């Protein structure tokens, strides 16, 4: 397609984030960035740190600007302090375009790089509401799209075990199979999503709406895990733990506290069941559902004999994450300017001769506006 320069953009060493290369400033320097949907700043190590082996260094740009202002981000995990700049930015297998962006030079922090992750630094795409220090912090996909002619839009393709694609101002087809179905991006501030049921096996949750987006769902490839609301939650761990009967685990496991490890080759896929969320849909009492495997949820722990699990459903007090457990089913578009994210299974995920992750719709739920916090 027009768009192949940028299939196979992305990378990620051990399920350690997703990354894309960068170039930032003159003569160019670049380097490997993760990206993040869940957050609103562009930020990059720019002094040693003993997980970084490369870092952006502003003496050497001569197009560094320095804004004279300090920022500290502190995440769900981690956080850092650094210095705000402006520089070119160009990404070289994204969009062919060069634009001027903010840029947090990190140079401290606090469990934020990853061991052995490849990355050494952040790109947040959200918006500029969730910005630091705050919102007039211009986001880089803000700075892109008005300082050049790429359509405001943005796709992705994660995929599990590793790689995938960020596409720049567009789709392409080559990522998906089936359709692309779109839910409403409820407020720009997070990616902000409506969840109308949950099911596991087909087997409805039966908990009120208003328990899966309190205090919010938000669609986030900055985050490993598909967490939920502490309710939501239990309630998910029981019905999984029901389905998944034929066989017992520790109750640490469901946890992330211990994990179960099987003989290469052998994990029993066929006894861990799907689970879909439903979503709001474009038109009146219409919804469409997403649906995952457990090659989506228990995610692979790095003797080589030996294929160890973690559970990555897990507990959260901040509403909804659809972290990279959701979001490696399926290409993710995130439709700025239609102010909506389409889904469509994902020609790269992982699955098994048996089942596979799916998108599917529509159908009807009543009732749906009531589900979003307020
Ligand atoms: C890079 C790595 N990410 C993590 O290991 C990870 C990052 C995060 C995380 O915070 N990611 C941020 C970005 C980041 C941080 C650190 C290193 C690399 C990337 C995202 O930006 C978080 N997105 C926003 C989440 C909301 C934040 C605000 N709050 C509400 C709140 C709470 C307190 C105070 C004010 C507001 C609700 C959740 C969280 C978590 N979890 C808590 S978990 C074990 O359930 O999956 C895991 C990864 C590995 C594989 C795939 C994708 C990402």
């Amino acid at each position: 397609g027009s768009f192949v320069e940028m299939v196979d953009n992305l990378r990620g060493k051990s399920g350690q984030g997703y990354y894309v290369e960068m170039t930032v400033g003159s003569p160019p320097q670049t380097l490997n960035i993760l990206v993040d949907t869940g957050s609103s700043n562009f930020a990059v190590g720019a002094a040693p740190h003993p997980f970084l082996h490369r870092y952006y260094q502003r003496q050497l740009s001569s197009t560094y600007r320095d804004l004279r202002k300090g920022v500290y981000v502190p995440y769900t995990q981690g956080a850092w302090a650094g210095e705000l700049g402006t520089d070119l930015v160009s990404i070289p297998h994204g969009p062919n375009v060069t634009v001027r962006a903010n840029i947090a030079a990190i140079t401290e922090s606090d469990k934020f790089f990853i061991n052995g992750s490849n990355w050494e630094g952040i790109l947040g795409l959200a918006y500029a509401e969730i910005a630091r220090p705050d919102d007039s912090l211009e986001p880089f996909f803000d700075s892109l799209v008005k300082q050049t002619h790429v359509p405001n839009l943005f796709s992705l393709q994660l995929c599990g075990a590793v790689g995938g694609s960020m596409i720049i101002g567009g789709i392409d087809h080559s990522l998906y199979t089936g359709s692309l179905w779109y839910t409403p991006i409820r407020r720009e501030w997070y990616y902000e999503v409506i969840i109308v049921r949950v099911e596991i096996n087909g087997q409805d949750l039966k908990m009120d709406c208003k328990e899966y987006n309190y205090d919010k769902s938000i669609v986030d490839s900055g985050t490993t895990n598909l967490r939920l609301p502490k309710k939501v939650f239990e309630a998910a761990v029981k019905s999984i733990k029901a389905a998944s009967s034929t066989e017992k685990f520790p109750d640490g496991f469901w946890l992330g506290e211990q994990l179960v490890c099987w003989q290469a080759g052998t994990t029993p896929w066929n006894i861990f069941p799907v689970i879909s969320l439903y979503l709001m849909g474009e038109v009146t009492n219409q919804s469409f559902r997403i649906t995952i495997l457990p090659q989506q949820y228990l995610r692979p722990v790095e003797t080589s004999q030996d294929d160890c699990y973690k559970f990555a459903i897990s507990q959260s007090s901040t509403g909804t994450v659809m972290g990279a457990v959701i979001m490696e089913g399926f290409y993710v578009v995130f439709d700025r300017a239609r102010k909506r994210i389409g889904f469509a299974v994902s020609a790269c995920h992982v699955h098994d001769e048996f089942r596979t992750a799916a998108v599917e719709g529509p159908f009807v739920t009543l009732d749906m506006e009531d589900c979003g916090y307020n």
